[PDB]
């Protein structure tokens, strides 16, 4: 039950990290509600990208009341506001602070992570999913 | 905090949905505590794959303190004991209807998002991801 609990509203944005190359392109979603971070990687900054994204976001987190992106293009996209009608999820693109210090702690936890196992540069790829995956943990739970 | 609340035991199983061909293996995971679902696609039953899948299960539901499998090679294997071991998770063979009654739910919503869809037989590869998150979502929230 919500009850008098913060309104479920998700902050998004994506940021490119190379150590995650070739999918360096980090979206990233807030939960402002429990602070709950979802990342995914992607080959390309898209339309697609944000919804695909927003789709394990969903599996994860549930379905929000509505989320907060900037105006870029694979946000404010035909594409994008169809998904988000379709969903039932409302848009609004305003400031999101949240999703900021989400980015930045994101990187440096997947440098010191990735640092840790011996990776200076970029990540091997086959080593890339566990890796983010443990950021994600380590900032969450 | 868990207080008196359940044990954070979670049983994991692979079950086998050719509508998700290539990728058609399902790593299922069920939290006992919650009843939450995790699933992930991988294209081959194998010990690396299992990790994977816990990956992502331990970024969305936080660490266990125990895993339930069968005693499948790809959960018996060298690989996978040391896996667990380096994440502090105690691992047992043993039982495991939880996640049994999971794989079946989770098929049935597969096919019905995907017969809801058009898609009576395989579903097509690029819309697979946002389907499987989509079932997950339906099972959990």
């Amino acid at each position: 039950g919500r009850g008098l609990g913060p309104l479920q509203i998700w902050q998004t944005d994506f940021t490119l990290e190379p150590r995650m190359a070739p999918r360096s392109w980090l979206a990233v979603t807030v939960d402002t509600a429990s602070s709950a971070i979802v990342v995914t990687q992607h080959g390309r900054v898209t339309s697609v990208a944000a919804q695909h994204h927003w789709a394990t976001a969903i599996a994860v987190l549930g379905r929000p009341k509505a989320i907060k992106t900037d105006n870029g293009s694979c946000f404010t996209s035909k594409s994008t506001r169809e998904w988000l009608a379709r969903w039932g999820i409302a848009h609004t693109t305003g400031g999101q602070a949240m999703v900021e210090r989400a980015n930045r702690l994101l990187k440096d936890k997947i440098r010191v992570l990735a640092e840790g196992d011996g990776f200076m540069k970029r990540i091997p790829t086959s080593k890339q999913g566990e890796l983010l995956a443990k950021a994600m943990y380590a900032l969450n739970h």
